[PDB]
């Protein structure tokens, strides 16, 4: 169906354009016949998920790279990609008119988008909101009695999400990280800055926060929202640095150990949302396999983790291999899921740069080392935001794959939201990650997997300029040929039999 | 009956803490024979809204300005003084405990308060809302008949305004504004940004806006809640600019005219809301006599025209003179009101500055300036915000005389609270301007009024950092022999007979 | 010519991209043959100041406006255009390769460019600097033993200065303002805050500080640069504010009255640079006429000045008629000239919008005004900046007709430039505006004036969306029938005998 | 000789004051008889390198934390420590009368200081400059007819250097590092962004670039300065991300490789600086052990280098066995050296803060670190800094153990400068690490040493807020009884004999 529009804003690449009577979509996806492989290409010259189909050979020859599929080499099974239903997201979301608000919501969820399955929900105010509150802001309420969700939560955040599980086939899992607690809940009585819960593990301040995580659950679920999972906190490390400027709340590791083995399992356990899978750790993976190991040593503790959730922000100075290798290493059967990323975010980058590829690129290349060291899904930022790269109360603004010009009743698609889409789209939840050997040296990110149901799909990313030919091996069927351009990502897709 | 309780947030003045328990007030008003006047003192070192009492005496001793009151020299009549009831101000009073919503309550509304007697509406959401909408957002409902209230008036500002009524003895004057209509009556399809109503004065598209006037006072007037006056539009001139960050709808001052004249007047006239006062302009006031010229000397506009409303913001705008005075002198007819005000704000400067006694100084300055060219009323804009100037989904740029911090169940009463009331307070609808002359040039800035009593009250505002010896004569009863502190305000009051 | 290569950002219009070997220039100037017209367009469609010729005819017949010249009617003779040499620009242009440095030297300066005949020079730092500094850092230095040019001198401004000189062929006028005295001169010990000179006119602190313009003097001097003018300082009324956020000094108009006529005015006479000129105010036109009046009714301090310059940024809240025309009224042999304008100054506002068509308007829109009442020359803020707005030390951005991206070793020249050089290309020095009747309202500005030559210059701005047929009228020659298309200016020029 | 001055300016801890006339001073060293200890102590309470002496005992009366000394277990040898004479450096420490100029150098470089025994120098331009500049602008100069030092070198940096050495007792090394080339040997033609030398290695371009590294050092040695070593660039991997900001020169470790082996040894080798050591990397250290393996297995370029160099960046940065344990694993006859350090951001804290202890703690730990990793010597960044982190021509990020305020002629010593005297003042050249084994685990950071003669040095940092007991000991003549308080940081000196 509709193609992109492009618009381009001075960047190394366009934007699409969408607004209120357009935006570009998918026809309904079909799989290529046996005998054939389907390509989707998207290149920094303007190609955007392009649709073409080619041969399987019986033959190669040539010394050219190839890259056999080894499908008997079973790895992780994935559970998928999303975004985060931020204030911030939803706010820009809304203020478009409903019909682009339809559109807005058809390209992350609906098959004829790019089929997202993920949503992570903040339990209340981050960095990407317009004011600070909790849940529960009377002092000392330690039964909560006065716990409530704000407008935040429904009229903005849950309409939204109902609308998007209405546009998914896909089944959705929901995820919430709380950013902070009731300020009455922590040694220094702010949103922000250095601080902690009071007291200790089994105590009262720590069973009124495993409390707060229920009535959360049972708020979402008066509204008909049921959560896949929770993490044990955001970025839990960012509570412990003194000054620290948004919404946080610090753990130790051996904080977080007790605070789970004491009251925060025991209390979900022990309530009709005791199927809530929990995620911990929720930060950077230098701090891995570490918090991994005073967490998942500990039996008490280890008995209500599901899984380890990442944020990719020091993925540079944490080589993939030290961090989530090792982890996983030790703890085979705990799953490893990367829960949030942004571009940039550092000091030195600029915000948001319409039409940037070095960032689209970015996220396929981190999704592809996270997917060859045993991640399980990938979960993006904000869904949405604004030129500017806010609403951000505290002016820590930064990119998103779309981006809202409410003036103009309009919305643009980035490369990053293509470069997540050759994933998203094209591995459903129960895909395993399968072998995929190189024949040579190269220049290129690959990684297969195989569906549910059988069938195969690869990703390409070429970062370097230069075009590179490539032969994809699968003994069950033979051959494809193919071009990997340089500046350009290819999904291919064939059934074996 | 209870003092301020001061603290410092190291600006060059207090604010005055309270909490669910405790807030400063006055005792019920008492005024003393003839011979004697009450002095209500503030200084920037702490003293706020202080009560002395001294001699009206027959003897001259000062040598110094001499003010001498002129009652027969007589000006115009006040309406009254006041704030807004925005989405932010009603979320932000609505998160304290209930008895210190009281004690905020009645801190502006009754006589134990600073007696305000104006409350101003949004019509839907402005910048100090946490969402975009307007009470009739399904497309092209051009009847209005799906136009309702949601829960911002339902929920935080009806009931609000009821228990400031409740808490009033003067009778309190309701004043609405729209910021922007329904997206679908729009040029542009947004509801910020450079855009106007669609066609032209008399169509559909401006009987439609027309109409949601009086479905707005219509629903209002369901829930027992009258209208004083309305304005034309909030801030005409901006929705001309851009993409206007905020909700705004464009105005000429033509298109004014013509939609006052073909369609708004027309339309209310037709209603039982016909009583309503229609404002004109709600703009800047370097926008005058040009707007008053357009729109007055058309008689099919101007018989519909009860006044025109000014904005002060208030860094900031044109000489006075030029605009209220030169206005008023072509149209000595129709009303001069303030209905906005707002500081700084001030780019290397927060939008809140707890303890700022020179944005007091500020307020103070200019309700002064206004009262001396012939403006009959101020209102304030947000009557409430948080620490952080908000919430506000777009950004923060302004103070509040009152802020909130919810976390600590508690408020805080600004230096600007307290130059509000020293007019507030003590200059009830009705009363009059007179004349007082000085007997030279001097620093301070005066005004006088009399009570519809006939009992006077004279405000003096000293903006420099010396105390200045003043006298002030009334001819009936004699001289009051005083001193202006350095960078302090008074309000005398004293029978005349 | 080459023509302008335009390039998209995503606002109203493109820019020009300029790099080391390309850049879009004009022939050499020629007259139009006796009977025709010269016509240069620039619209926001995207035509860059492109030349065209029509006929004189001997009359018209319509009914459709005419703007009619009436050369017997003499108003002020022009001094010229041009903008600012600050330590960003300079910083900027020094950081292209040297081909690249040159073109964008030619644009400005050169026939082939727009013409520029003024280069206003900060003595030391202002906001645009990347660190504060004076000439004369050494504290209590009141013989000014140690009073120096630093590199931003000597290295940047006066290197680059020398090389705009060389490449036009007009004479060019050099202008200085200080924004900031040595601390040890100044009463609050900083470069920034509330803050004056020490002592009164007459004295030490004063004497010295006026040294000070000689010294600089001198040492501009040295380097063969030789000053049109001075400013008494750059906004004065700045250094009155409490918290000033970046180099200023404070003067009351008294104070500036005083420190004229004891210390500035015969400092310079007893100089050898007693030919240069001295501007009071340099601040903005809302100080007028107040300023003026307690200046030059002073014969001591009149003596001594020349003219009055103003800043844009309060036009308007200031009517051109209330300030600038009674200035004139009262002073009418003090010459008025704008000596600092930019966009991007609010909040509110943004600071770069590469292309955009508004900007370019607003700055064509304040010079006609400025020239319809007695200025006699337009200086812009920053000649470069980068993409950011700066640098700037104190983050206070703005916007520039030419973006410098130093990365790309090309620069971009904004519809600002060619609105800009619609007056600057075609108005030399001595020029004198004249009269110019329309012969119906109309929304176009426009301005006629006369070329020392004879000869006819008048410019045409159309902010409305609509094209607008006029026809010139002028009694030597004929008729020149047009159209002023919506978001266009215009250059007309023709001999008239 | 004369103590600590302190100021706070609101941070954890003072900055110790000095100005032309006073600066804080020790006295010639002197170590006393066997069997007594040196400590000098610095606190966040405003100790700052205090000494005092005691006994070394027979008997062990501690029974908490030991440490002891393993004069057998020999590590690598110490080069020594210093930081970079920039030209923001130079800039400040000369706006400073020359009285205060030689406390400032003496300071550092006196033994009555710190003992700085190492300068980097910039090659030209990079950030911490006022403008932009190699010494070969000169477009295609390929013999560099054209190299020439600017006044930065000649005027500012040179002279400075100059009486470092004067001033210092121990012999100083200075190390060079390039930032950029001229911009015409560059993909690019800019001084920053994305780009690396034209062509291949072997070629015109790489044989001038190497040639540029001998001009350099032949203008330095007649100006009587010699090379220790030089760095083959500064943060290769710098330019090769897209738009970078400050001056690079991009080399992927494969470039580095060939440029070393093909142009830069080869140039040197032939040369009479033949005995200036080279340093490869000069980056960041999680480039290694990678960037190392690619360099050091390439046996043409191998016999090239003497080092590899190291950044530390340093509120991030990766862990250091897997980098520089590594890396000393695999090359282990191949120097480690700290070759530049700075704090900070993070993005919510200023560039300097006066007074930072925690920013002291972060020198002093980081040292440690580097020291137990085999790194032979440590370099901050700039020498001295303004009370902004600056100048620099694109943007201040960082702080400066000397912050310098020109306008006072005041210069500031933060904790961070002491924080590096416990290091640089007390190891001098030569000296070797030794073993220090913990009895138990512990919170200290502790690093033993022993000086050429024989004599130990022990180094303790308290990070944490409680005060450590603690016993030393030397199994050669005993226990050394003693606490480390809360946020101190110790230096023990004792004779082993
Ligand atoms: C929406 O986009 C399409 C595709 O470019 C275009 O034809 C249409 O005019 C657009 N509608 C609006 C309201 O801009
Ligand atoms: C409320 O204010 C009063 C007077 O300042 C004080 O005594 C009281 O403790 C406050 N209440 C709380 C909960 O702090
Ligand atoms: C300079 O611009 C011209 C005109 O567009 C173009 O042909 C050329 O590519 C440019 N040169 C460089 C170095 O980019
Ligand atoms: C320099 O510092 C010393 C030590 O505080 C002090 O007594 C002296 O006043 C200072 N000199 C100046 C110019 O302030």
């Amino acid at each position: 169906a509709r193609p992109c529009i492009p618009k381009s804003f001075g960047y190394s690449s366009v934007v699409c354009v969408c607004n209120a009577t357009y935006c570009d979509s998918f026809d309904p996806p079909t799989f290529p016949a046996l005998g054939t492989f389907s390509r989707y290409e998207s290149t920094r010259s303007g190609r955007r998920m392009e649709l073409s189909m080619g041969p399987i050979q019986a033959n190669h020859t040539g010394t050219g790279l190839l890259l056999t599929l080894q499908p008997e080499q079973k790895f992780q099974k994935v559970k998928g990609f999303g975004g985060a239903m931020t204030d911030a997201a939803a706010l820009n979301i809304l203020a478009l008119s409903p019909p682009a608000q339809n559109l807005l919501l058809k390209s992350y969820f609906s098959e004829e988008g790019i089929g997202y399955n993920i949503i992570r929900v903040p339990m209340a105010s981050c960095d990407f909101s317009i004011r600070t509150y909790t849940y529960a802001d009377t002092p000392d309420d330690f039964q909560l009695h006065n716990f409530s969700l704000p407008e935040e939560d429904t009229k903005l955040k849950i309409p939204l999400i109902h609308r998007a599980l209405q546009l998914a086939q896909r089944p959705v899992s929901l995820l919430a990280s709380p950013w902070t607690s009731p300020t009455w809940l922590k040694t220094n009585g702010a949103v922000n800055g250095k601080g902690s819960l009071k007291g200790q593990p089994g105590d009262i301040y720590h069973q009124t926060w495993a409390r707060y995580f229920v009535k959360f659950l049972d708020a979402y679920a008066e509204h008909k929202l049921q959560f896949w999972a929770v993490t044990a906190e955001n970025e839990p490390s960012a509570g412990l640095l003194s000054g620290y400027p948004f919404q946080c709340l610090g753990f130790t590791p051996e904080h977080q150990r007790d605070f789970i083995a004491r009251d925060l399992g025991p209390t979900l356990a022990n309530s009709t949302h005791h199927n809530v899978r929990l995620l911990m750790l929720d930060d950077q993976r230098l701090l891995l396999p570490h918090w991994a190991k005073v967490v998942l040593t500990d039996p008490e503790a280890a008995k209500y983790v599901h899984g380890i959730a990442v944020h990719w922000y020091l993925d540079f100075l944490a080589p993939a291999k030290a961090t989530l290798g090792e982890t996983h290493r030790l703890f085979p059967n705990t799953m490893l899921f990367a829960s949030e990323a942004c571009v940039g975010s550092k000091f030195w980058e600029q915000s948001v740069r319409l039409g940037s590829w070095d960032r689209g690129m970015q996220y396929s290349h981190s999704i592809i080392t996270n997917l060859l060291y045993h991640v399980v899904g990938w979960t993006d930022w904000n869904l949405a935001l604004n030129p500017e790269g806010g609403p951000n109360w505290v002016r820590n603004f930064v990119d998103s794959p779309i981006i809202v010009d409410i003036t103009k009743d309009t919305f643009y698609k980035q490369p990053m939201f293509y470069h997540l889409g050759h994933f998203s789209k094209f591995i459903p939840e129960g895909s395993q990650r399968v072998g995929l050997v190189a024949s040579q040296k190269n220049d290129l990110d690959a990684v297969a997997l195989m569906h549910p149901d059988g069938s195969a799909v690869v990703v390409v990313l070429n970062r370097s300029s230069k075009d590179v030919p490539l032969t994809i091996k699968d003994p069950a069927v033979g051959f494809l040929e193919t071009i990997s351009p340089g500046y350009s990502i290819h999904t291919y897709l064939w059934h074996r039999q």
